[PDB]
């Protein structure tokens, strides 16, 4: 009843051109079976959005890898909020929301919309940049590891950490193996600044900490919640950000409605991440035996949510293949859905709106001029180099 594919969603094959593979994941029905990674599939927007809201049957707490917890060991100990159910998930959840408060977006806002008008200015003066390296990279690197309180030594580890962190999402495929493989000192970087100690007052790290006092958080779980604002409040921006250049680049009508009306920013940046979707994939773990788009499946099963292509699906959006700014957004699931929807989406957010705000009203054109290379990654889409032309506006 359910067909099996052979599609590899971590073949390097997939992440060069996922789209027409996506298609073929959606038009074979609302749940598929792939055989090579022994796992169930649902790649439309509809089972996608069921499948997040539904946590007491696609739980958490065994993985948001392929790996199942209660099968294999953790390679690291699990996120106190992304690998939870509630009710554990939910004091710690609560501490990270106030922690990145709308409340808390107010006192970075002019530090982060200042460095990225100063980064377009001094980006106009070479003229043919890199938009990954120096800005896609440069400018959350700018604001986001002073916005946490970690101190300038050892900051060199953070990338590389967060590649390993998502790597370590996928299969075990060559990718997987060796970002594993003597990842030690990066995992010791990031864990010793996870220490209160190591983090400045007024941070996000420290202000974690301080939560300790509340009985919301013991002081043993805070430096892991502060493991995952440094595990995921970085790459992901990153490529989100370069999605939107990438977009502006290929879509130059859509740059100068931005450049017409600057307001638009906020809304180009969301539009980016449904159409890229820097996350592309999470996993569930079957609590019991689901009826789920008409196929059963049993328990302790894994469930591969393809967000990037429920981002895509024409039964849900129209012209999705577009790079729209005006198009209503609400309802993708680039920040996922439900109890786990990105805690960090209002930093990601305005990294991404004053960025897009600076290029709105300082730039006139972007043309990529030199040769474009994807990044490959078991979980995040984004590209290694974006070489473009910018013209002063
Ligand atoms: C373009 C930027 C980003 C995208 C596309 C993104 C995507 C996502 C997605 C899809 C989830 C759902 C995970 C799941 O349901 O299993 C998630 C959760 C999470 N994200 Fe983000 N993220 C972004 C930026 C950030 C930032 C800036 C931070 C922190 C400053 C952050 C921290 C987290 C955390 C802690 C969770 C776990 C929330 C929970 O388990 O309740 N992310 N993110
Ligand atoms: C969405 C990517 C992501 C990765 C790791 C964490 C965490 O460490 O809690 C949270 C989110
Ligand atoms: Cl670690």
């Amino acid at each position: 009843t359910i067909p099996h594919l052979a599609i590899d969603p971590f073949s390097l094959d997939f992440f060069d051109d996922p789209y027409p593979d996506q298609q073929t994941l959606r038009d074979a029905g609302p749940v598929v079976y792939l055989d090579k990674w022994n796992v169930y599939g649902v790649a439309r927007y509809a089972e996608v959005h069921a499948v997040l809201n539904d946590p007491t049957t696609f739980c958490s707490s065994r993985g948001v890898g392929l790996s199942d917890f209660k099968k294999e060991k953790p390679w690291r100990p699990p996120s106190l909020i992304l690998e939870a159910d509630p009710p554990a998930h939910t004091r710690p959840r609560a501490v990270l929301s106030k922690v990145l408060s709308p409340a808390t977006m107010k006192t970075i806002r002019d530090g982060f919309a200042a460095a990225a008008d100063a980064k377009v200015d001094e980006l106009l003066q070479r003229g043919c940049i890199d938009a990954i390296a120096d800005l896609a990279e440069a400018y959350p690197l700018s604001v986001f590891p002073d916005a946490m309180g970690l101190k300038q030594e050892g900051r060199e580890h953070l990338l590389p950490y967060a590649g390993l962190v998502a790597n370590a999402f996928g299969p075990p495929n060559e990718l997987r193996q060796t970002a594993i493989e003597r990842s030690a000192p990066h995992q010791a970087y990031v864990n010793e600044q996870c220490q209160r100690p190591n983090l400045a007052p007024g941070g996000f790290g420290a202000c974690i900490h301080a939560f300790t006092d509340t009985g919301e958080i013991t002081p043993d779980e805070a430096p892991l919640l502060v493991r995952s604002l440094l595990s995921a409040g970085l790459d992901t921006t990153v490529n989100g950000i370069g999605a939107a250049v990438y977009c502006l680049a290929r879509f130059p009508g859509e740059l100068q409605r931005l450049r017409s009306d600057p307001t638009l920013a906020r809304n180009a940046f969301e539009e980016a991440v449904r159409f890229e979707s820097p996350v592309q994939t999470f996993f569930r773990t079957t609590t019991r035996e689901v009826e789920l788009g008409g196929a059963v499946i049993g328990e302790g099963e894994k469930v591969l949510m393809f967000l990037g292509s429920a981002n895509r699906d024409p039964r849900r959006w129209s012209d999705p293949d577009l790079y729209d700014i005006t198009r209503k957004t609400s309802g993708h699931v680039g920040f996922g859905s439900g109890v786990h929807m990105c805690v960090g989406q209002l930093v990601a957010r305005l990294e991404g709106e004053v960025m897009l705000s600076a290029l709105a009203r300082k730039v006139a054109a972007i043309d990529i001029d030199g040769p474009v290379k994807r990044r490959f990654n078991n979980t995040l889409r984004g590209l290694e180099s974006l070489p473009v032309k910018l013209t002063p506006a």
